């Protein structure tokens, strides 16, 4: 099919893209996509956006409440952090994202988006230091997301939940991730309350892309 993104097509509007990005009609590629709401500024040369994901971002913007502080450790452009700041209106979310080009627009996305309770760090979340601050993390990465849980639970208030994401095989998608975030926990002095795995999207054959919805108290 083709992704209309914006004014911009990938493969009338403003110009459409090959997909390694190739022109075929202009010369720009920065647009602002609205969806659900929410207006998401990017350069579609340089920011991928995830039609697979769509269903998630739903499921964000009202996971949360106003009397949650959020931190979001792999931001992008807002992808979670903005429906989740416009639909939950928590009193804060902490949105870090370690990539230059993809903060500039979060950067611009929270002020199209006229949110007052979001504050975008540009880092690795892993320098970040927000200690015993967040009721929920959501962990929106798939790559040894579990090598950043020893973080995730320092950030975490005495309670709270995390949204983990990790990519594995169907056997043991119910099983891996959740051994895995007992392991961290205990690591960091949180011991897991209740849990829930919901499936996101084939990622290839045979594995899954999970998120786990867990609940943790410190002792
Ligand atoms: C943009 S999200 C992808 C979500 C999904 N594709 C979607 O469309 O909803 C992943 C982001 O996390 C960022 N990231 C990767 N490692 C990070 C780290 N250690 N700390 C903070 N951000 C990180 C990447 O730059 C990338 O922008």
């Amino acid at each position: 099919k083709y992704q209309k993104i914006g004014d911009v097509v990938i493969v009338c509007k403003a110009i459409l893209l090959y997909t390694h990005v190739k022109i075929l009609y202009g010369k720009e590629t920065e647009t602002i996509h609205k969806e659900y709401g929410c207006l998401f500024k990017l350069d579609v040369a340089k920011i991928m956006w995830s039609q697979g994901n769509i269903e998630e971002r739903k499921r964000m913007a009202f996971i949360s409440n106003e009397n949650e502080v959020v931190v979001d450790m792999f931001a992008g452009i807002g992808y979670f952090t903005i429906p989740l700041a416009k639909y939950s209106k928590p009193k804060l979310v902490y949105a870090i994202e370690k990539n230059p080009t993809a903060y500039h627009y979060l950067c611009e996305n929270i002020k199209l988006n006229k949110l007052n309770n979001v504050i975008p760090i540009l880092a690795d979340n892993r320098d970040v230091e927000l200690k015993d601050v967040a009721d929920r993390v959501i962990m929106g990465y798939v790559h040894k997301t579990h090598k950043f849980l020893d973080k995730t639970f320092e950030f975490l208030k005495d309670r709270g939940v995390i949204h983990y994401h990790e990519t594995v095989a169907e056997k043991i998608m119910y099983e891996r991730p959740i051994e895995r975030l007992k392991f961290y926990a205990e690591k960091n002095g949180y011991k897991l309350i209740d849990y829930e795995v919901r499936k996101i999207k084939k990622y290839a054959p045979g594995v899954w892309h999970v998120v786990v919805d867990a609940k943790f108290e410190r002792i």
